[PDB]
């Protein structure tokens, strides 16, 4: 449909480099008043190291990048994370520490895990950390973008690293999901709020509940999880880590391999009575990176999810070689790669033998099944909510404070045209109306939506988003800032310098 | 979301009584000149042999309705077929032969299995045949809806029976499928086009291929097939029939169990070399009564079906005792049934090893996949193409005579609100735009599509519908011609008498 033959999101994965104090963006349109606050979002800065190559997407230096909008203006600003990956680099002149992508090579001392921050920031009591997917987070300053300190998470709970996509109570308390040692198994760590005391809520770490895995030495790759006021939810998908062979010129992604069997399994928790439940979720093989939002309806959970059909590992597909490819070869290397596809999931939590071989979903709005088994496996199918060909609906957002673990019908998404970020989608979950916001020549980020003060529907608000548009009449890029209702233009903070690729961020309140 | 509380819809399920000649029948509206034929349809009306019922919805005696348009008139007129079942009941006065639902109590000669031919008719050279699923077929004379014999298909080919859906290629060759014996199997039936010697097609009927089964002594159930000009396809599912409780109080749905573990395995042969081919495609459980369309896109086979998801077989949602309770109760009964969903699957043809563990499915236009497994399976995924919450798209109908087999845009079907059929349905399956047709207190029937002579578009043409409309102020009945363009009414033939459910039936053009 869409096409890009100018090959202009080749500029998503060129190195910028860092400022020294904020850029005043020019505005177009009106920015509303209420709108007062910080965006920053994580994401690869640098792309090589002199003549060394980074050669995988999530190898790129961290970039921490912030829009402020304070006192009748936007600015901008981006520093480095001064991760000991970026430190050491710049130290040695070389690659030194080995990336998701890009073996180090040398020129005792323990495993070098990378703490290399590029993928999210998030809260935990008054304090922000940059993470990507390991046991290291960095704590930043959200006003400065100054590096603070590196945290070692295997210091205080017993995990071997957790995703980017924690969960967090409107309290502050913190959620996230790792993998630990059981046998392997996925342990739900949880991060109490600040205390009067005012210490470190890190300190105070624990873990919830522990899911069990499908394979003794081989965990799933795990990207994020589901929670709910009562329930938590784990989707254990069939990308496994091949533990034998990472204690054993290797990098990270050599060591997953692709289970042809297994399929999905679903797992649940009661998050209160803090226990496994022990209910066989199964369904077909998809790669999952980010759940949309989970809540509960009678006695039943929805789980909508942003799949990717296949078994075969989608980052696969994420080579910079590859997306640096121009336009005829960036869709013919998407020819064979799994489907994307936005699926509701529904898991019945009250399960009576006596309905064997039955659908238990009775719920009077989906189409989703869910049919117990006589081996006691529940095989699920889902409601679809959105399917183009190569086209997908990714990095999804809602009003997570107020709709986060609730029932809802709006999300926000960044559509892909065979991997290639192009478009902004929103999405009724109810309806499967959509909308979207498209430019030629213009690659946006991740959709974050901010609610507005006196809110009174799920949508009164506004979507931003951080748009690269090479063009050669044009400012390099952009924050965009829509109208959540519709995805129509509220306004522009032009910029007039590049902004390479981010994956994830928030939008501080001030 | 439409409510149905008055409950009409048990006016299908209803005795009527044969008509000694033709009604004229009250014309609203104005019929389109061209239309000139007449529409034959199929279904049960007589529900009970004096004080003793028919339990299911497939056990009613066959009645073949006639809608004439000829002359400037529009003419209604229905007889029972004289089969064995219908006449053997009539001398007895009670149920002689037992029926798919409802087992006949007594009152060396074999088991009489039913011939009761209520599902549809079809053309076999200058020939027309009402049938249900057996061996037995009855010719029928369109005209004046006499029955002239009854024909037993095992006395010319080696099948146990056949479906009621066979497939006709425009020279009025014959396809259609059976199980048979190899073992169990199924076989392709082919009966050739009228010679010049003018001697019966069905003393020519062959064998043209044979499908394995995936279960040595229990055949899947069928009921409809995919044809292509270079391909057969056949859909196996896990609805399987138990041929030793068959042969060992009985009816023949006593026979059937579901298979919990197959899930649905896919089959294509070769037509013109007419040999099968050892891909073994599979996917999720489901239940399928009728194939929409097939046909070739490059080197792959696009099938699109009407599924039912699960393993629970479908029919046990159809005794009349069920479809004869109020609203309320009809819901409730639907609840835990299968999900209906019209999905398309993509089936491909050119498989080449050095692609394990992909998608194999590089056309640009759809969502569907297919992965070569290492143990040499293919696992299918759909593209979905119509999903309501227990709203069907079934009974679907296309432009045959010049796209069934062949690339399309759009199908026709009957909807079905918790199996109640409540609504007209036009599907764009490349856009998966509808259009409905809908009045409340109006129950219709499968919509045949007639192509205009001078057709230049695919939906140039008129769908025909028989309703049933019980409410007060109303006729009972009527013949419902729409536009096919967009479902909008052009006529109605309206008669003074109630006409039960029919399932299937063609128009014969004159
Ligand atoms: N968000 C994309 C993945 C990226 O954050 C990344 C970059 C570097 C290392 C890494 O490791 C993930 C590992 C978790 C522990 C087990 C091996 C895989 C993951
Ligand atoms: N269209 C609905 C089913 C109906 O035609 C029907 C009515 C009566 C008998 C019957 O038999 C199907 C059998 C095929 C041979 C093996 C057993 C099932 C099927
Ligand atoms: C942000 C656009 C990047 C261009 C490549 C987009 C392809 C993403 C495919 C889905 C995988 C999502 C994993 C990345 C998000 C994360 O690291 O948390
Ligand atoms: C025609 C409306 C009948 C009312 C019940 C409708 C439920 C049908 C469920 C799908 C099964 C289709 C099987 C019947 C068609 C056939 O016998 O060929
Ligand atoms: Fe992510
Ligand atoms: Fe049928």
């Amino acid at each position: 449909q869409v096409e890009h033959p100018a090959g202009g999101y080749k500029k998503l994965f060129e190195t910028v480099e860092e400022l020294s104090s904020p850029l005043t963006a020019h505005v177009t349109g009106r920015i509303p008043l209420w709108l007062t606050g910080s965006l920053l979002r994580c994401g690869p800065g640098l792309f090589e190291v002199g003549s060394e190559p980074f050669y995988h997407l999530f190898d790129g230096q961290a970039l921490l990048h912030k829009f402020d909008f304070k006192e009748g203006h936007v600015t901008y600003h981006r520093r480095f994370i001064r991760t000991d990956a970026y430190v050491r680099a710049m130290t040695e002149k070389r690659i030194v520490i080995t990336e998701f992508g890009t073996c180090a090579f040398p020129d005792f001392r323990g495993v070098e895990v990378t703490d290399n921050a590029l993928v999210n920031i998030y809260p935990v009591g008054e304090d922000y950390y940059a993470c990507t997917e390991t046991n290291f987070i960095t704590k930043v300053n959200p006003e400065t973008l100054e590096t603070i300190k590196q945290v070692d998470l295997c210091n205080y709970v017993s995990v071997n690293g957790a995703t980017a996509h924690p969960h967090i109570e409107n309290d502050g308390t913190v959620y996230n999901i790792g993998n630990c040692f059981g046998s392997i198994a996925y342990n739900i760590v949880k991060i109490p709020p600040l205390q009067a005391d005012k210490e470190d809520p890190i300190s105070k770490s624990e873990i919830v509940v522990q899911f069990p895995c499908s394979d003794r030495f081989k965990p799933s790759y795990v990207h994020s999880f589901g929670l709910t006021p009562n329930y938590i939810v784990f989707v254990e998908t069939p990308v496994k880590i091949n533990l034998f062979k990472f204690l054993s010129g290797a990098n990270y992604m050599d060591c997953f391999e692709s289970n042809e069997t297994m399929g999905v399994w679903l797992h649940i928790a009661d998050k209160k009575r803090k226990k496994y439940i022990n209910n066989k979720y199964r369904t077909s093989p998809f790669n999952l990176f980010h759940h949309i939002n989970t809540y509960e309806d009678h006695e039943f959970l929805i789980v909508d999810l942003c799949c990717w059909k296949g078994f075969e590992f989608v980052y696969n597909y994420l080579y910079l070689a590859n997306l640096r490819e121009n336009w005829e070869e960036v869709k013919k290397n998407a020819r064979k790669a799994p489907q994307p596809e936005v699926r509701r999931y529904v898991l019945p939590l009250n399960i009576d033998k006596a309905d064997t071989g039955k659908n238990l979903v009775t719920l009077p709005n989906t189409t989703a099944t869910a049919i117990l088994c006589s081996d006691e496996t529940i095989w699920l199918e889902p409601e679809v909510l959105f399917s183009g060909p190569r086209q997908a609906f990714e990095f999804p957002q809602i009003n997570y404070q107020k709709y986060g673990g609730k029932p809802y019908t709006y999300a926000y998404g960044l559509g892909l045209n065979h991997f290639v970020p192009d478009r902004l989608c929103k999405l009724n979950v109810k309806t499967k109306e959509t909308w979207v916001w498209q430019e030629p020549d213009s690659y946006p980020s991740e959709p974050i939506f901010v609610s507005h003060p006196d809110a009174l529907e799920e949508d009164d608000g506004v979507v931003l988003s951080v748009v690269v548009s090479p063009g050669a009449g044009q400012k390099p890029a952009y924050l965009l800032i829509l109208n959540a209702k519709d995805l129509s233009e509220v306004a522009r903070a032009e910029v007039e310098i590049n902004i390479p690729v981010t994956f994830h961020g928030l939008f501080k309140k001030s």
